[PDB]
């Protein structure tokens, strides 16, 4: 019915219904015109003949190690490059946001309501004939079928890039401050109203909760000592609501401030590290500022840890998963002479694409022992038994699984992966090809071009029947990996834009904030500007265990 | 104690304590350096020698009517000018925000917490020796004394600019969607979490409330017919909470959606106009879109009314109060090639400066009759008796009072004006001269330079004793007016930046939103781009009564 169902408008033009059976395209600012925004303006034809493809650019970035090594030591150039990556990725995101689960037209409710995840492409109208609009059968393939045929893991497939468990758990810990689905509401609703890197997973989403985790002395977070070691305080001591199975002994119910973080020792590990880091920064600030009271110590520390997080997320985490020889840079000043919006809203599709469960192993090897999921889950006593040092050491040593390439989703979390398919559809996502087009990729012409192999492709073609109806979630996990890479094109070309906006669109990166005073002086500012995953573990973990997001 | 009390840092540099008795200035990006950021960089010395003063620029803008008349008809120039006014005003506001009642250092709580009004200058530390930091006596002059000596009105003083009661009630109606102090919390806390022009005063702040005001047919707001005329529905019909004295008859309790708007027929007038305008836009959208359902009609209409409001607020309201011969422009595209943040946060100081009660007359003349405050307050039957037409006619005819120039605050609202003084101090505002410095004005050197006269100046000098301790609120109302103007320099030089950010930093002004499809097509877009206070009254009010913000 809805004449817009076929998603006729191209190149980011917007489709609007003009009567029951006709439509119109708003080609404004697209660089195109015509009934569908398919015919290019002049300058557009040139830009197109000069735009290297994602894969081309990707090759250049992962080869010529000798040349990059030289560039990386010319500030004028490194900066010039990083600036480009930042701006060119960002113009891909709508800021301020538009569209959410319930609104496929622009609307104020959509903009104002912070409870929704925003949406990079509008949902498919509720009254379209097929789930993807017009193409395909009345019903999408059985999710159980897709799961089992192309997703589930037979034999564990290690990541060729060397991603270890430090990387996998950091990914899980970090993203879980801004992916916090509100299930009381539905998928598509978030509980993280910060919509970004505000460290709510350390400090708590609400004021009431933060106060319960706080010591109110020297700006510090409450903590306990077990052995000679610092761990978070108990639910009993703080009364902060945490999610634990009823069988968990009272002294093992840790607080930390993202309620879900008790369910995996790997999460509880980072929670501890960061808690230690905060109190560490407090002792530093208190030395430079004997006149400062409890509140400002705490507030300044949180601002510093936010800095540290972004610094590390860009220069170590992203650095690693990118595979680039070019040395990425966290430098807010690169943006001070550019058009850029210091705001952000986390997109449903970012959440969806970030379900990297293939990273998980079949057992968790905390050097010495090997634990199954059942043993590992909600079992902090493991953390206490081994200590942080063993753990860092063990998790740095263990390879995580390859994400793209198909058939690597651990059976232990199959319910999750199915849910991902089901909720994708519940939220009315558009097709894989529609998202590719949305992000300046060329659409796939065959399941075989998507996977880069023959078997899974045939299996998919039997279920979906038409490449143009292939769903976004599955395609991501099944997509042909870049050469010796962990992800395919789609993952990286949707992810980077979402990721960099959430990173750089943080108030502390804005000119008013980005100055020494903001962080208690040159000494606190340095804490941000020299932060690394390595030093985070070095300053806070008992030995000074070597780490990396990289299995050496 | 707090070594930062003396506000030693100049030119917008930030002061930070570095030990109990010493301080440091962060001169980052100010254009200055040195212990206090007082000594200019080179390019700064030049910019300074070329910066015409506010009064100079103001002269040029209000004279040469012949030249402006020519410029106003050269698009390339009008646009070029408007662009400049927009960008140059805006760089005066911190965006994203910083500082609020409780935070004089940068902090995350300050940034994240939408319940606070933000603050253009930090508060004075709770442990400073004097209220203004270091200067002045242990205590500020008695508020009752300042009120009575220089504020209260003896003889009504009409505005030399011709501002009428249409202007005064529009100002009150318009600003009361974003000035909504939460008295449960304190001054310095707001209830309008939209922080800007979101038309919550028509539609309601919450979803629950909006639904109660909605008809759920053709996108329309609920309404009743009395006589043959459209007025808002009753509290009884909708159950929407409204503030009315207990003696008000049930059929006179109107709904509208800003709970306070029942307390003045001038407010209830605009509320009705805008309600009519919404349903008018719905009938239009329904014609261009027979396929559209209730929700999208409603949502698109609200987006259009938001446009109309900003269009009118800039090209008629601001136009009028400015006194400029230059024809201001509402054109979001003027910013598309500039650095500008499409966000906003309403500042406590904006609230404070906008207390324009001097505008009010001694009696409200609804042509024929003359009502006192007691008669006018919470008395909608007046609105019913006369109708909208008489009212528009009457209010266009009646001059409002001059705001600056001293001694024009109606005795009827003296409690309010005192409150303003008291709450200013409760919230720890800095001195008038500190705010002047903050907005690139030269500080006043004598009460006599501030007022431009002898009597009130001597009266003030006896109370405050030192010009550097003169409070911001009183100074605004007492300040020497620009020539035949309603406001002085300070009012206009603080106001414009706050006002324009709130206006242009609205999502609909951002490139993604500013296109025809957003508003249901070319026909809806036009409704925005041709809106005027005149046509608003023309399309909605029974005759087609002539109006203006201007007593002719
Ligand atoms: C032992 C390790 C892990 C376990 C036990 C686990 C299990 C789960 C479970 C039970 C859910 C909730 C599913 C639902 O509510 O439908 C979930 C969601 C999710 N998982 Fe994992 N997972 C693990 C590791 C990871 C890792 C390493 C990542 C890396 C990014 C990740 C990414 C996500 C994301 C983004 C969600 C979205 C949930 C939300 O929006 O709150 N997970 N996982
Ligand atoms: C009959 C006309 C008016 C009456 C009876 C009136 C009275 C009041 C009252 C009772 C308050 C709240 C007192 C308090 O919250 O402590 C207030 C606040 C305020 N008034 Fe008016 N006033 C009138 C007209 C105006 C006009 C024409 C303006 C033009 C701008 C204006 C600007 C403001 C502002 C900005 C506030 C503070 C808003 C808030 O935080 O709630 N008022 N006035
Ligand atoms: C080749 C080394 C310098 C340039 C690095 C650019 C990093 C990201 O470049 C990306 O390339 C894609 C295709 O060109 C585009 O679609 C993206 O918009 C762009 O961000
Ligand atoms: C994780 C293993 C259990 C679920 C798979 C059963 C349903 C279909 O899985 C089949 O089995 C083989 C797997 O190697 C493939 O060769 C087939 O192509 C695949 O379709
Ligand atoms: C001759 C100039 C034509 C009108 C343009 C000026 C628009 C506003 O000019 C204002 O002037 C003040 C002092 O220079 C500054 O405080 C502001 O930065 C600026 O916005
Ligand atoms: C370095 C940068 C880039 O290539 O532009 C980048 C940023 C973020 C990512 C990323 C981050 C998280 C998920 C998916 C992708 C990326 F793959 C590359
Ligand atoms: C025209 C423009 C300007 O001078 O830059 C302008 C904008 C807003 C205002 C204004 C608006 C509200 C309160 C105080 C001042 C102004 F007086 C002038
Ligand atoms: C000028 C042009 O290309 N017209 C196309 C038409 O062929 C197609 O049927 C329709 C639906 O996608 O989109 C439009
Ligand atoms: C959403 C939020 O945290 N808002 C807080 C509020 O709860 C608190 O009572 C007040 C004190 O600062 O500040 C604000
Ligand atoms: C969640 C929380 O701590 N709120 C408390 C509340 O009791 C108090 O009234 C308010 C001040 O406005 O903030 C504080
Ligand atoms: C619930 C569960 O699996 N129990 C485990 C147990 O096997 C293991 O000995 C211990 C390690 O400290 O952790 C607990
Ligand atoms: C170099 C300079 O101007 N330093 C001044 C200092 O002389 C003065 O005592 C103080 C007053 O606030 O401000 C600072
Ligand atoms: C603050 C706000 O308006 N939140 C709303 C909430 O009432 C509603 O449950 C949901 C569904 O529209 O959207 C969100
Ligand atoms: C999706 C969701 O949260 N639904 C709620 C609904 O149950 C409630 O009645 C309404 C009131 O505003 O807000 C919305
Ligand atoms: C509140 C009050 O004083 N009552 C007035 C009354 O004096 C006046 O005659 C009437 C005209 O409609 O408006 C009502």
């Amino acid at each position: 019915a809805n004449p817009c169902c076929s998603n006729p408008c191209q190149n980011r033009g917007e489709c609007m219904s003009t009567g029951f059976d006709q439509y119109k395209c708003d080609c404004t600012r697209t660089g195109f015109y015509g009934e569908n925004c398919t015919t290019p303006e002049f300058l557009t034809r040139i830009k197109l003949l000069l735009k290297p493809t994602p894969n081309t650019v990707h090759y250049i970035l992962t080869h010529f190690k000798g040349v990059w090594n030289i560039v990386n030591n010319i500030p004028f150039l490194r900066s010039l490059i990083m600036k480009y990556v930042l701006t060119s990725r960002s113009y891909l995101i709508d800021s301020p946001p538009t569209y959410n689960v319930h609104y496929g037209y622009k609307s104020w409710e959509a903009f104002s309501n912070l409870s929704y995840y925003t949406r990079a492409l509008p949902p498919v109208a509720d009254d379209c004939p097929t789930p993807m609009g017009v193409k395909g059968n009345k019903e999408l393939p059985d999710s159980k079928e897709v799961l089992e045929k192309v997703l589930l893991r037979r034999e564990f497939i290690p990541d060729p890039q060397g991603s270890n468990m430090m990387f996998a758990f950091f990914a899980q810990h970090f993203t879980h401050q801004f992916f916090k689905t509100d299930h009381k509401r539905g998928p598509g609703f978030t509980r993280g109203l910060g919509h970004g890197v505000d460290l709510n997973h350390i400090y708590g989403e609400t004021l009431d909760r933060q106060h319960k985790l706080r010591l109110f002395k020297d700006g510090k977070l409450k903590y306990q000592v077990i052995g000679g070691e610092v761990y978070p305080p108990t639910v009993k001591d703080t009364q902060v609501e945490m999610i634990y199975p009823p069988h968990i002994p009272e002294n093992l119910q840790f607080a930390v401030g993202q309620e879900v973080f008790g369910l995996v020792p790997g999460l509880m590990m980072y929670a501890t590290i960061w808690l230690r880091e905060h109190n560490r920064v407090c002792d530093i600030l208190k030395q430079e500022h004997p006149e400062w009271g409890d509140e400002q110590l705490f507030q300044t520390s949180r601002l510093i840890l936010i800095g540290e997080t972004i610094k590390i997320v860009i220069e170590d985490y992203v650095q690693h998963l990118s595979g680039y020889h070019f040395k990425l840079k966290f430098d807010p000043e690169l943006l001070f002479n550019q058009q850029f919006q210091y705001q952000n809203r986390i997109a449903s599709e970012f959440n969806t694409l970030y379900h990297w469960h293939p990273l998980l192993p079949d057992t968790f090897n905390i050097e010495d022992q090997e634990y199954s999921f059942k043993q590992f889950l909600y079992n902090n006593s493991i953390l206490l038994e081994h200590g942080l040092t063993q753990f860092v050491e063990s998790f740095t040593r263990q390879i995580a699984g390859r994400v793209a390439g198909g058939r690597n989703v651990p059976i232990a979390v199959q319910a999750v992966a199915k849910a991902s398919i089901d909720q994708s559809r519940e939220m009315k996502y558009q097709s894989l090809n529609e998202y590719r087009k949305r992000f300046s990729l060329k659409p796939y012409t065959s399941f075989e071009e998507l996977t880069g192999e023959k078997e899974m492709a045939a299996e998919l073609k039997a279920l979906y029947s038409d490449i143009d109806v292939m769903e976004l979630y599955p395609a991501l996990l099944v997509e042909k990996p870049r050469p010796d890479a962990i992800f395919g094109e789609t993952m990286v070309e949707l992810g980077a834009p979402f990721s960099l906006k959430g990173l750089m669109g943080n108030p502390i990166c804005s000119p008013q904030y980005w100055k020494p005073s903001t962080f208690g002086g040159e000494v606190g500012f340095k804490i941000i500007n020299t932060a690394s995953i390595q030093s985070l573990i070095c300053n806070n973990v008992k030995g000074c265990p070597f780490t990396s997001f990289n299995v050496q």
